[PDB]
């Protein structure tokens, strides 16, 4: 399944994901796709947003009734 995340400076990038990945999984890999100037925020004080509803890192995108070709966003906490 692929995903987009708009990260914390508007630019998109693309994530392979399975449909029961949690959100912590995907927080890794947005880390990785992501710049250095992003080195400095700790994990913690980021979260994802996709139709409203602010994701918890344990649940599931599955959880979340994300589908093919969703896009989140990454916003401060």
């Amino acid at each position: 399944m692929q995903i987009f995340v708009k990260t914390l400076t508007g630019k998109t990038i693309t994530l392979e994901v399975e449909p029961s990945d949690t959100i912590e999984n995907v927080k890794a890999k947005i880390q990785d796709k992501e710049g250095r100037w992003a080195l400095a925020i700790p994990p913690d004080q980021q979260r994802l947003i996709f139709a409203g509803k602010q994701l918890e890192d344990g649940r599931t995108l599955s959880d979340y009734n994300i589908q093919k070709e969703s896009t989140l966003h990454l916003v401060l906490r």
